[PDB]
């Protein structure tokens, strides 16, 4: 297992543009187009994101390059982030994935707003973190997923998704 693969199992591959778990608009591997309602904004963008006129399908290989910019992409943020770099650089690779992840979904802004559990990660205070996390509408919303997240960071493990 690793953060491709992980990410490739919490968001699916789908080759059409499709509304996302907030409706927005989004394509391939969980990579949002737009959260603007219209949808000829979102063939825009589209088509700029990939170079072509692609009229809202795209390859399976176009998927997995607009995935490759974006997994590069979310690492970068948290590396170029002055709350989360120091969480993730004291995690082992297991947990670092389960970071990835999240910034992935809810971007760094998204993430950086986790502080009371950044912290308790740091600390390596896995349970109570785990119980922290849960306290979130992201909890809320996409229970099935942010359970698999948490125990990542509860056991440093692979077990949620396998
Ligand atoms: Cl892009
Ligand atoms: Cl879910």
């Amino acid at each position: 297992m690793n953060i491709f693969e992980m990410l490739r199992i919490d968001e699916g591959l789908r080759l059409k543009i499709y509304k996302d778990t907030e409706g927005y608009y989004t394509i391939g591997i969980g990579h949002l187009l737009t959260k603007s309602p219209s949808l000829n904004a979102a063939k825009s963008e589209l088509d700029k994101a990939i170079g072509r006129n692609t009229n809202g399908v795209i390859t399976k290989d176009e998927a997995e390059k607009l995935f490759n910019q974006d997994v590069d992409a979310a690492v970068r943020g948290i590396l170029r982030n002055a709350k989360m770099k120091p969480v993730y650089d004291s995690m082992d690779a297991v947990r670092r994935a389960a970071m990835i992840n999240m910034v992935f979904q809810m971007g760094e802004t998204g993430v950086a707003g986790f502080t009371n559990s950044l912290r308790m990660l740091q600390q390596k205070r896995w349970d109570e973190a785990a119980v922290n996390l849960a306290k979130s509408r992201w909890y809320n919303q996409t229970p099935n997923r942010a359970k698999r997240v948490i125990t990542t960071f509860r056991t440093g493990t692979w077990d949620a998704y396998k």
